[PDB]
């Protein structure tokens, strides 16, 4: 492996662009920080049936060690066009592109939940967000990060929560994870967290479709009501004590497609969790919009 | 930066259910490749999360190079590579003197001690019982000290693998362990000390006679025994290796009979503790 350029740097460590048997991969470099990640991550990779079009293809996992010294390396897939978060900052979508995008999120997302005898476990991400979906060439999104993710198995009545004081981003955080009333012990739990994440997710690629000549400049989820780089106090004030959600543009009500998705996203979103739609009922729905 | 990752396996060295170990090339260097099976992944998973969590270094533990997961799933730990090979192999192709033999001892409670201790801070470390400690997993460095490997089944204060059943103290046998208890771990491992500090003795010369090398319970269970053979003869029967009566005409010999004793109660909460087998080894010729 050539390491060539850098495309990431954050507390978690760094991921560059590599050159492997003449094909770019993607190398992730863990901070010590995170080390619990790597591991987290190359448990779930560890799944040979995890293997998806719409999550991010593995390639290796390693950890070398000289004296106190630790690298963790976690290789996979290079997707040149980068994640979800970047493509919307400068590109706007037509209605097929949109539902292409979000009905690939909500494709990888039930590939997660949903549990195969034989298999996979079901799997909670508890990350979602669009720095974590990548762009592929073919207008699908691949879904990336499973180290926060925690795996059930209703055959043998498992739940499987890890090792990591991580949590996730706090932008994207839902209600009972922001109020800490969330049920630890429930892997339905999980499955509501990730739901509500993707909602927001679903919001953020909605305002860049245009409908009748108009676009919404690309923002983060509550960027108009918390300080910039909020903390996980901000979000609770907004999410939790001012029961705040993103807010629809008018202009989505002329629009078939962005009527059916603010639907979509409002029921993503309810403060009770258990209302909330499943990923399948989710990709049914995208499977039938425009 | 090109990082070079090109391991040449050149020779299998040992071939197991749980896999195989290959001597390898990495950089112009001997290295230790082990390839496991996806039966026995739990054991590359617990060993992984080990080092992941802490970075052992110590001249008695196997030294750590890498831990590769490849896309089914391939599974390497990679460690230094100790030419002369296992303690078991290297016992039936050798006799000892006092002086090799203790340092041998030693060397191998000095590993086990540093396994169980908790060292606060930054740069310590949590502490761990082996639970799977005999003469194969002990490997024999040029410079006659010992280095313990295999933490495979290790806990910090797997899954469907036990302990080599040969080298099961009583209260595993006997289902008795206090399994939430860090303490209960530590001392099983001192059992199955014991065990191998008899197998050392035994090829130690004294007045020109030696014993063959033979492994623990030879004389009383057969090959691969069973759960209940070893259960008859420790727990039921509390028999325990034979000391000869040549080791008694020995001052080393008749101190590390002494030393086993202390390895082998019943009762778990007297045995002996590694550091305190340390000092006596220390105090020993
Ligand atoms: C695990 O295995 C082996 C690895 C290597 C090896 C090869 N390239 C680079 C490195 C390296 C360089 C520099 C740092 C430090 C420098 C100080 N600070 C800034 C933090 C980073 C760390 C690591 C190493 C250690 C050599 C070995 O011996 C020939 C190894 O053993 C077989
Ligand atoms: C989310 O998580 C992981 C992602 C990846 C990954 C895979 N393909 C491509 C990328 C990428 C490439 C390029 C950019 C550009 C964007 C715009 N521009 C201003 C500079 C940079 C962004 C992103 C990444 C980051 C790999 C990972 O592991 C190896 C990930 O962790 C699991
Ligand atoms: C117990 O466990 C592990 C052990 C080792 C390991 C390290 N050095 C040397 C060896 C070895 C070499 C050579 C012989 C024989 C064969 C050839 N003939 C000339 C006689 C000598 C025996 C043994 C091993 C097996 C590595 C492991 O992992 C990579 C182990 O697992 C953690």
């Amino acid at each position: 492996i050539t390491l060539l350029e850098c495309v990431g740097k954050g507390r978690y460590g760094e991921v560059w662009r590599g050159s492997w048997q003449g094909e770019n991969v993607a190398v992730k470099i863990f901070s010590s920080r995170d080390e619990k990640s790597w591991f987290r991550e190359t448990e779930l990779y560890n799944t040979v049936m995890l293997r998806h079009e719409n999550i991010l293809g593995f390639i290796a996992s390693d950890m070398t060690s000289r004296h106190s010294s630790t690298q963790l390396w976690l290789i996979t897939h290079y997707h040149e066009m980068g994640s979800l978060y970047d493509y919307l900052q400068l590109t706007t979508l037509d209605t097929v592109s949109c539902l292409r995008i979000v009905l690939s999120i909500a494709s990888g997302l039930a590939h997660l939940h949903i549990e195969i005898f034989g298999g996979k476990p079901a799997i909670a991400h508890r990350d979602l967000k669009s720095k974590n979906i990548l762009v592929k060439k073919n207008g699908q999104c691949c879904i990336a990060d499973l180290g926060l993710a925690v795996m059930h198995s209703q055959s043998t009545n498992q739940l499987d929560v890890g090792n990591n004081p991580r949590v996730g981003t706090k932008r994207y955080m839902a209600p009972e994870v922001l109020d800490e009333t969330i049920q630890v012990d429930c892997f339905d739990s999980y499955k509501r967290v990730d739901i509500w994440a993707f909602g927001l997710v679903l919001w953020e690629v909605a305002r860049r479709m245009v409908s009748n000549g108009i676009v919404e400049d690309y923002k983060p989820p509550f960027y108009d009501v918390v300080p910039n780089d909020p903390s996980f106090e901000d979000m609770r004030k907004v999410v939790c004590v001012d029961q705040q959600r993103p807010n629809i543009p008018n202009r989505w009500f002329s629009d078939p497609t962005l009527t059916s998705l603010a639907k979509l996203m409002k029921e993503c979103w309810y403060q009770n969790p258990s209302a909330r739609l499943t990923a399948l009922r989710i990709k049914k729905t995208l499977t039938k919009i425009d």
